[PDB]
């Protein structure tokens, strides 16, 4: 699983790291609401069952390839000091996604320049689908990648980037940081058997944004595998 | 409650009355895959439940007001003689929807005319809403209804008469009616606990097409209030 991505811990332990710095800034399980955005396929369980374990209220958004289509509305709906907590996670699976492998082949078989149309569009067949290809397609251009060189890991991770990108953007218009505060907390959940490997992490307090890195914190021992 | 949905049942009245008609088509809880379209809301969980307890293999889909946005990508990929059946309801709160209710209070402010726009377009920060509230704008025109008239309980109706077409679409893109038998059971979910005013209710078997009329059917004694 490594050698594909080195950051991935197994999801008890990576839970764990995430309870150890929320407290450290003043989070708990109590105090604060979550929310989480996965995929809509059926595999994607097992992070979302413990993330509701390891919180009182938890409120949960799903689409293909976890693309996010609830915008500010659906945010703001979702959310009843204020605190919160924002999960991201695109999947994968080696030894899934499924549209995002659909995505990797048209990427390919077309530029990613026919693949690209303005924000604001979709196919009335496809809603989601088709968000989730221009945004794939613009974040590609965006960066000067080249998607013949591009797997389905390389893609996931782009995926995960843009996803969260795109939380960024709700959460600000969203949620008032001097009255509120809340964690951001992305990366790629990976089934053999189910793996996080964490890419974004940070926590706004007070209107200051403190950047975390799970992979310097200690792990419970009890919590591994 | 019934002053303002006739037909509404007890969700476990709902579900027999349909376990009778479904298993008189051919359909059992062992040989179906069944689908679920609800509002993302907390609240819709019952009938989720319900239906997942009565079928071996179940998939979901939800959005604000239960609008459609897997589209035919997100409905093949939810689907592992073939048989089906598809449910969708929308909900509302007597004694929710949430995003239904602010549809309202808008389509009242300014013109059913102002808040139309053509297929294929949307909101970049608001996509499953803007969707949503696109599709009520158009549907009510086409219609001649007035929204200055229409009340909450309308308004969650038109919500599934126009969430019932779209699901139509897509199915008859998505399914084969000469490989494969379906049955398509909408309505309205209403929460005071929990009633299901049923719509619209047909099977497709040997791709010929037959209506069934839910408020006929003898209840079950036992599961009924
Ligand atoms: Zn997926
Ligand atoms: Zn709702």
């Amino acid at each position: 699983i490594l050698r594909y991505f080195p950051t991935a811990l197994g999801v008890d332990d990576f839970m764990a790291r995430t309870e150890i710095v929320l407290g450290g800034f003043g989070f708990t399980g109590d105090n604060t609401i979550a929310m989480t955005n996965l995929c809509r396929d059926e595999v994607t369980q097992v992070v979302k069952d413990k993330i509701e374990a390891a919180f009182g209220s938890s409120f949960n958004t799903n689409g293909l390839g976890a693309v996010l289509t609830c915008g500010v509305t659906g945010m703001k709906a979702g959310l009843s000091r204020e605190r919160y907590v924002f999960f991201a996670f695109p999947h994968i699976a080696i030894n899934a996604c499924g549209a995002l492998q659909k995505c990797l082949v048209e990427l390919k078989a077309e530029g990613v320049d026919a693949a690209v149309r303005a924000p604001g569009l979709h196919d009335p067949i496809e809603p989601e689908y088709s968000i989730l290809k221009q945004r794939l397609a613009r974040r590609i251009r965006y960066e000067k990648l080249d998607p013949q060189l591009m797997d389905l890991p390389s893609l996931t991770a782009l995926a995960e980037r843009t996803i969260s990108d795109d939380l960024e953007y709700l959460i600000e218009k969203a949620v008032n940081p001097a009255t509120s505060d809340y964690a951001v907390i992305t990366g790629v959940e990976i089934h053999n058997m189910e793996f996080i490997a964490p890419t974004k992490a940070y926590v706004v307090v007070n209107g200051v944004k403190t950047h975390l890195d799970l992979m310097m914190v200690p792990p419970m021992s009890f919590r591994q595998l």
